[PDB]
């Protein structure tokens, strides 16, 4: 499934063969990066002698002439075809014949190609994700990998913002970075660059700003030395702090200074982006004029960021209307999922819903704030790439199966059992929740139902959730095992192995529920009271965060279940038997 899927696509049932020998035609006039993806997508030979012609190029270019009217003129815009006698590539401009190489990519398998005629473009601006949160900010490599994944799904945008980074945010947002991690800094921008994707380095002041010449010019000393590291596109971040930092009148000129005497005066300054004090509804003031004194104030070029309604919410029509009203620009949507800064102890690897899909042009932007675990991070940010590009043709379900299928494919399945009971935050203090388990909800919730009745239950439903914790534990250690994704499964670790302890305490459960003999019974309950222990010295001894510390799993659905179905089986026992087990879950 392409991925994101093109806005004009016409599929002919003939399929044609990767040219043996070809002629290439604008490689020299289109862009690098995608002349160099093309290189690697052949293996030989040119032939000035002909040889299938391949045309490649921006509007404008030589080699793309005859096909002009075809390329869509939109920004990062291209035209693709694919028949008998020609290949096209041809973008709107540099990026768009990069993105035409990125769908072309996903058309060629087993060294053949389908005919086809594309016409694609985003419907968002600017689509990507920013590194945002609070924790652990991502290591060098996995930005690296990030960089190259936002290129082959069309994400244009980076924004580098760790909370935790002391050369981002407070002291210290004043000093240039050391020399190490500035030759790191200029390497992510080298390979953003390749992969078209604007590195957006933010800055994060305002807890500690003076509104004062002496911290303003610090300020542009420290872009300036971005600047010479690479960077073209800036940010200046005003989230969750307070003191004199929040004052809007002081913001707006700030970033009207910088526009003014650094975004306007470099060559090549691309995206320049703020971050409001109120960055969503519920905790903006209606009757003092923190978001019209910006949307008055600031000028018209720069974004201004929003999380919706509420600080983790999904975008809809209205509260999109609500805040773009108030900025007099459409609102840069900072999504805050699958960001798990404030559930630590949960992974949140669902699939990516919730965000109205019809709104694409009330909106500038469109990024995600991710979990601290890059590579677990992936099935979101594939899913919020399809959805920025095409939400017209945004489909939950199938582009979350997708996005594991191209991280995982040798154990895709395997991630998908584990994913699926791994979505959900459990209770929290923003009360923002994710579906989880829903496969075997219903199941589950008969069972317990003809439980605490005494009424007996249905065979179906017991060996649905004898298959599930059967499913999960061949997960558990295929996964634990996978080495085509080290990174990833490094991160997800503890909670597979709180996965797997979670389903053998499932299957225990259930042989007491089949609670054959008095003495087999007491084996199983004695072996579920260890099985407990075992995920307790987890919770205790994995992930131990100063916030949420430890390792919770299928939180929502399974572990209450098999909680509930304990208690209940013992209480029966300790009735037919007249004892005094223990029957409790902590
Ligand atoms: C335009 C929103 C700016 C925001 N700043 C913080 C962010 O750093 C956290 O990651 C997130 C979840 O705890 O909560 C808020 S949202």
């Amino acid at each position: 499934s392409l991925q994101p899927p093109p806005q004009q696509l016409i599929v002919q049932n003939k399929t044609i063969d990767l040219p043996a020998v070809y002629q290439l035609n604008g490689g020299e006039e289109a862009n690098p990066h995608a002349v160099k993806v093309l290189k690697e997508l052949l293996s030989g030979k040119q032939s000035s002698k002909k040889g299938m012609l391949i045309s490649i190029g921006e509007k404008g270019d030589k080699s793309v002439r005859k096909y002009s009217r075809q390329i869509p003129d939109h920004k990062e815009g291209y035209y693709l075809s694919v028949n008998e006698k020609e290949i096209v590539l041809a973008g709107n401009d540099e990026r768009g014949t990069y993105y035409a190489l990125q769908t072309f990519a996903q058309l060629l398998k087993d060294g053949k190609l389908p005919e086809v005629e594309i016409k694609d473009y985003p419907s968002v601006r600017y689509r990507g994700v920013v590194e945002g949160f609070y924790g652990t900010p991502w290591s060098h490599q996995a930005r690296l990998s990030q960089l190259k994944f936002y290129g082959k799904n069309k994400m244009n945008t980076y924004i580098y913002g760790p909370k935790d980074d002391p050369y981002h945010s407070a002291p210290n947002w004043r000093l240039p970075y050391p020399d190490k991690e500035a030759a790191q800094l200029q390497e992510l921008v080298a390979v953003a660059n390749e992969n078209e994707v604007d590195f957006v380095w933010a800055i994060h002041p305002g807890q500690d700003i003076k509104w004062n010449k002496e911290d303003r010019d610090l300020l542009l000393a420290k872009f300036e030395k971005m600047y010479q590291l690479g960077v073209r596109s800036f940010a200046v971040f005003f989230d969750d702090i307070s003191g004199e930092g929040t004052n809007p009148q002081k913001q707006a000129e700030l970033l009207n200074y910088i526009d003014e005497k650094f975004a306007q005066v470099k060559p090549d300054i691309n995206q320049l982006v703020m971050c409001p004090t109120e960055y969503n509804k519920s905790w903006s003031n209606p009757n003092g004029n923190y978001l019209t004194t910006l949307g008055d104030k600031l000028n018209p070029s720069i974004q201004i960021m929003w999380t919706g309604d509420r600080v983790i919410s999904d975008i809809t029509r209205d509260g999109i209307s609500w805040i773009n009203e108030r900025i007099k620009r459409p609102a840069y949507i900072w999504w805050n999922f699958p960001v798990s800064d404030y559930v630590r102890d949960h992974l949140l690897l669902g699939p990516v819903y919730g965000n109205d899909t019809t709104i694409a042009k009330e909106m500038s932007g469109f990024v995600t704030n991710p979990m601290e675990h890059a590579e677990s991070s992936k099935i979101a940010i594939y899913s919020v790439a399809s959805y920025a590009w095409n939400p017209a043709k945004y489909d939950t379900w199938q582009t979350w199966k997708d996005a594991i299928r191209t991280i995982l494919p040798s154990a895709a399945e395997e991630l998908e059992c584990f994913a699926m009971h791994n979505s959900d935050l459990g209770p929290n203090g923003h009360g923002y929740r994710r579906e989880e388990s829903m496969d075997i909800q219903p199941a589950a919730e008969r069972f317990l139902k003809a439980f605490k009745e005494g009424k007996n239950y249905d065979k179906a439903d017991f060996e649905t959730l004898q298959y599930t914790f059967e499913r999960m534990k061949e997960s558990a250690d295929i996964l634990l095992m996978n080495t085509e994704n080290k990174p990833l499964i490094v991160e997800i670790t503890p909670w597979v192995h709180q996965f797997k302890l979670t389903a053998e305490m499932g299957e225990e459960v259930l042989k007491m529920v089949e609670g054959r003999n008095e003495s087999y019974f007491l084996r199983k309950y004695n072996h579920v009271k260890a099985l407990q222990q075992q995920m307790f010295y987890i919770d205790q001894t994995s992930n131990q965060n100063p916030y949420q510390p430890g390792v919770k799993t299928a939180t929502r659905v399974i572990k209450p279940l098999i909680d509930r179905t304990f208690a209940t089986v013992v209480k029966f026992f300790n009735q037919k038997f007249n004892a005094h087990l223990d029957a409790t879950t902590d």
